């Protein structure tokens, strides 16, 4: 036993990370429970930085951000409880039914900026966002993934799960792709449109058989709007996939958007010692 | 089973709902009139198929696949053509995808893992053998039938480029360079059964150790541990299973493992039995059918 936490199977296991299945006693909440190794973190260049977006994210309560219930530690470990959901990968729809309807786009386009921009808000950038993290509960809500957790260095971010994505390099801007340091808010934007594109479309925006030619477009931003997709649609996708981050759109700018406020309701729900984040109890 | 009046028709195959649809190309179902086979058809813009430099090779590998009946490959039973469209018959299967069972119970167990590459392995030599190469294995591509053995999809298909293949489905543009060869990455692929190879060897490792041997969400961390062959086996690993995948994710295709030798490998040979299964005009496998359309709809 952990916690109030009972165990079940394990997911995943890595060299320095590993992740067990459990529920909460108390409640019988199915959650997962990653334990990676605490040093690892400890000594990363970026630890002020992860304990604050972790701490964050611990107190953040929005109804499409996936939970992080618990972070405690041993000596050696550090343990962090994580709401596991059952409906699946969004991006399972396009699997098996092939694009979605414009206004099912827009509706999982609308919860995911709203989440996005909620935790910049709060000083929190996922700066990875890929389809894998776009999850689903049981009501067919969206549900986003990894927050915090990404800030965490590479090695314990290889915890024995199976991670991968059709169209790697479609998701992540071209900025990210160059540069060592980016923003965090339009690299994430670039991802939100790509994703959008792809629910939109069925197929992703950037590809060639030839690497040199893909990457090329994708620095340039070369790609076709099908002719299914609205005017609206298209000019704002055009203005989200800016190569350029200096003049991609901001998040408000998107919230202020005549396409993106149709059928929008705003979702109301209320959400009202850093450095020990990571130390034994 | 009755010809449906309202309904599109190509062949015996009567014309369903479309399922996907990209640029070029649209998957839908369809059922055969005359025994009531249920199939998917995948069409495509003929023009868009016949104007490539490949055209030829596309036409081989086609017909070779239409012709091939594998247990582990997912069959092609058909193809025929329309003035503007090419049409490709194909298997359906219900069991989902391999990497559904990591995805939600991580690992197998060395013996299984063992199973299901012993299946990939002899179907993907088969293929060679005639003259076809995958060059675009991934999680997607390998499908389960209902006895969970393994059917590989898009052999032949393949050969197509992936733009004009591309059916809004995700799979076809995928182009996910963590099951990638070092040399095809570096557009100097040229030997196929060595590259597919590479992939197979690649989803053995994930089989085993329920995740990826080369994975970074920082691109050019990952493109290098690829071109390095830079990876860790985890400790349930047993030193034959190791010695191994050490020999297929070589990252010189020139000192890489063949095939053959895959084969004579003592831990692959482990309750190893290979299928007991049986066994023009290539150029005019695109023309125009004539079969019976429906000229209601
Ligand atoms: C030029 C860009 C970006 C490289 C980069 O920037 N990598 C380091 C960034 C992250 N760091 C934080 C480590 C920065 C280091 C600190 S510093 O600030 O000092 O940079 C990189 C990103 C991925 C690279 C691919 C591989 O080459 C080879 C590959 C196959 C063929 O062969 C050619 C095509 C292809 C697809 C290439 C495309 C791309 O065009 C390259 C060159
Ligand atoms: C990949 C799967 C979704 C796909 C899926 O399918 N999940 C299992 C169910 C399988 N089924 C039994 C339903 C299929 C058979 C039924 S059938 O009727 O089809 O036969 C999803 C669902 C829950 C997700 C985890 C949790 O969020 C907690 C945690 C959050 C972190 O941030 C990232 C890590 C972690 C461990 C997440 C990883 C991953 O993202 C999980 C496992
Ligand atoms: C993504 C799914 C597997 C996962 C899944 O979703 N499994 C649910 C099974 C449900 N059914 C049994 C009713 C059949 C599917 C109905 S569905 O709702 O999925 O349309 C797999 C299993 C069968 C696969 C197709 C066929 O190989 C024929 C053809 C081969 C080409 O090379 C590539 C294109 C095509 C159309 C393939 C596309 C895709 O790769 C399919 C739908």
């Amino acid at each position: 036993r952990v916690g109030k936490y009972e165990l079940g199977r394990t997911l995943g296991e890595g060299t320095f990370a590993k992740v067990k299945f459990a529920r909460n006693v108390e409640n019988g909440d199915n959650v997962a429970i990653k334990v990676i190794d605490k040093e690892k973190v400890l000594k990363n260049k970026m630890i002020a930085q992860i304990k604050r977006e972790i701490s964050t994210m611990k107190l953040i309560k929005h109804p499409n951000v996936i939970r992080m219930f618990e972070v405690m530690a041993s000596k050696t470990k550090i343990y962090f409880v994580l709401e596991f959901v059952t409906g699946g990968e969004l991006f399972d729809k396009i699997s098996s039914n092939g694009r979605l309807k414009e206004d099912e786009a827009r509706k999982y386009f609308q919860q995911l900026i709203n989440a996005v921009d909620y935790c910049h808000s709060r000083g929190v950038y996922h700066r990875d966002l890929k389809p894998e993290n776009l999850l689903l509960d049981a009501n067919g809500a969206l549900k986003v993934s990894d927050f915090g957790l990404s800030a965490l260095p590479q090695q314990v971010r290889e915890d024995g799960l199976l991670h991968d994505t059709c169209g790697t390099p479609n998701y992540v801007a071209p900025e990210v792709i160059n540069n060592k340091g980016y923003d965090g808010a339009k690299a994430d934007l670039w991802s939100c449109g790509v994703i959008l594109f792809v629910l939109m479309a069925g197929y992703l925006p950037f590809e060639d058989s030839n690497l040199t030619s893909l990457y090329k477009k994708i620095f340039k931003a070369e790609f076709t709007c099908p002719p299914w997709f609205s005017a609206s649609a298209k000019k704002l996708i055009k203005r989200i996939l800016d190569p350029n981050p200096a003049t991609r759109i901001t998040f408000a700018e998107v919230i202020e958007n005549e396409w993106f406020k149709k059928g929008y309701k705003a979702p109301k729900f209320e959400n009202a010692d850093v450095d020990a984040i990571f130390d034994d109890s």
